[PDB]
């Protein structure tokens, strides 16, 4: 399957990193998207190329859906386009996973009102305002959307969110 | 006036040194309130000196209140008596003065509803989900609550905010 | 009015970017100068705009001066266009404010023969060779010229030099 | 099974915490051990608890024994004791990864002379002078032994290791 | 005499800049040798100007060679041009100091068999299986061959190397 | 001959470490005096173990002093006894090294009126006013005076302070 990442500049490295490499050992085909082309770098300083732009992603030819988070997200969620991917992804069923502050681009995308998940723990108000039934789990599986909190959990999340990917 | 300041490491420098000295010119006297004793050291390596816990902050021993921004703010509005102390010198109508993450607080505490402000572009809609009106100006006056959004804004933030403390 | 300020990259961060933003407070006109146009960036990593450079700076055109600290001063003082320029509008009795090693510029400028006054206590030695009377205080106003030591003074800094622009 | 990883400060920070959570997400028991029971820092900065000291280690208690890569391996090389460890437990049939510089404590323990294999590109030259076949792939296997070269290679180094421990 | 450095980012700073001063102290022509043009950065962060490429040594015209340590060795060794101007330099018998992973590149050469010296502890291992005979010593003198291990070896270090350039 | 250094935290490395080992290359004893016991820190992040503080060094018992630069000896010329010190071995007629910021200590001991030397030329006008006759060169000898400015003045500089030491 075609799994596209949705991230920047600043993103929590080992939140990229771990599902990159756990989705290409099942065999899935793995892009990073962001605001441009060339390289981005995380909040730990490990450097990714970037596949394409948010700009050049036609949702429809993608399967799932991976936000990591760090302080990607905030710069992530204020890019209609990008907005907009997470949107139609998620609205239509397609598997969605998040972490730490990944759902800050679902709370943007107005897709999480009635969903039950989780979150890093510092923003758990603002999903309750966004209207999710917020969990303090190590990993939540809400149909379509896998949702944990912090790296600790990278484990967890990733366990149920490759059941969703098969 | 007593002045009190919400915060913890990883402030943003600017936007607790500023109004700190700015608050001392006019003869207020200003405290830092964070978890534990000792200093807190801000994102570009300033360190201030903590004058007390929030757990030691009686509320009504102090007129006015600063959340200043940076990283700090998501770890403040996780403490039960941080988050406290804002609910009720903000609903008391004390003056309070918020800029960039700063309102996180507030949106903690539940006082924001029907409330206009600013702050950090990259919570709007965060904001926008605690039931603010939302602005993009470099301060807004709202009652009690003065807000703006970046370093940026500084001087017209505290322009605002002091006209409150006379 | 027009305040200049003369600085370079590792100035200090706080005693650049308070001034900048207590003066704009007031409506005055806030320019930056260094050795070339762009950007400069502090000691602790903050970025600020080049208004104009020491070679078109006309000492006519502006009505106050402000020499902020870090290790800029030791940059600036070789540059005979930047001594020149202080030296000019210090000696025709405009405001100048001073702090930390912000004086150096000014020992340069040959204007502080038998003048009053303080700076970063680690360069007293060479304000006294320069014919300063040294004062151990917060903030020293000798005429035009008020001077400050660290960062901690900041508040009264500017609560003197602010009552000179009026 | 139980998975031991023999590292130490400056460990190449995705190179433990990949495996790490891998191994866990199978219900493997991970257990990080260190000169002393604290917490240990790779060369990007993330921390990590340290279970148990090289001191304390029965390697009749471990299944398994991971060997991540950066500049803790030059370390744990020295410590007669960690060397011990990996020495049994490659001996006795156990599986073992490596990854990276992770071998450097393998050649220290004298059990590679014959043996297939890959590391860093870098110690390659160490590698055949320890009497390895140096092959340039992503993942080899030989026997109990599971090597890789690079961060890039996570995603097949583990997809071979997971085989050998079902 | 003409004294090459054969050198990479990542160098130890004070083991390239400590023989370049010693030598040129002694009228000794030092010239750095690196991967391009420009600059090459320190694991402490100064700046050493390079004078060649790799590609423009011809190894017939310098007289000694000198082989810091840090990370660069390991970047340094995989190139082939680099490892054979050691190679001819070191068989020719022409003085070679080597400190810390500085030797890595002698290894790579594969001239060090049947030899005598030192170098960072954690790679004496890979020294010993190169076919060195180590020693742990501050400096050793083999021939033409002036080894040490560490920093606080650089006084004893330039100290014999010193000698064979008289 | 036994040589002492009168340093402090953000010591100029290279300025340090340098004349260091290339006086024990000569075989003198070498002292870091400082503030207190332990280690102090350069602006690089270099450490060096103090040997003893300023209160315990008796100048009769030193023959010779090194004054090497930084932000170090803005600090130890506020230091009545570190003054006494160079005061003292100075007007003795003792061997005396400064370089770049070190002579501000030899300013603040009152010595340098009528002599001749160098420096870090940012500070040009501070050892003009101390009556110093200022040369813009890499090595001054002045009698026992030995003077450079900056790094790259190292070889030079102690190539002359050696020469002093017989
Ligand atoms: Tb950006
Ligand atoms: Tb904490
Ligand atoms: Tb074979
Ligand atoms: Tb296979
Ligand atoms: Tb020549």
């Amino acid at each position: 399957m075609k799994v596209l990442f949705l991230t920047a500049n600043e993103f929590e490295d080992v939140e990229l990193i771990y599902p990159y490499h756990r989705l290409k050992e099942e065999g899935h085909e793995v892009y990073i998207a962001s605001f441009e082309r060339g390289t981005i770098t995380g909040k730990h300083g490990y450097s990714v190329k970037v596949d394409l732009t948010f700009d050049k992603v036609n949702p429809e030819e993608f399967d799932a859906l991976v936000l990591p988070g760090g302080r990607a997200p905030e710069r992530v969620r204020l890019n209609e386009k990008a907005v907009s991917i997470a949107r139609k992804m998620f609205s239509e069923g397609k598997p969605v996973a998040s972490i730490c502050h990944g759902p800050q681009i679902l709370i943007s995308a107005g897709v999480l009102r009635g969903r039950k998940g989780t979150s890093y723990p510092g923003i758990k108000d603002d999903m309750i305002n966004a209207g999710v039934e917020w969990v303090d789990a190590e990993v939540v599986v809400d149909g379509n959307w896998v949702s944990s909190r912090v790296p600790a959990d990278l484990y967890a999340w990733m366990r149920e969110f490759v059941k969703l990917l098969k």
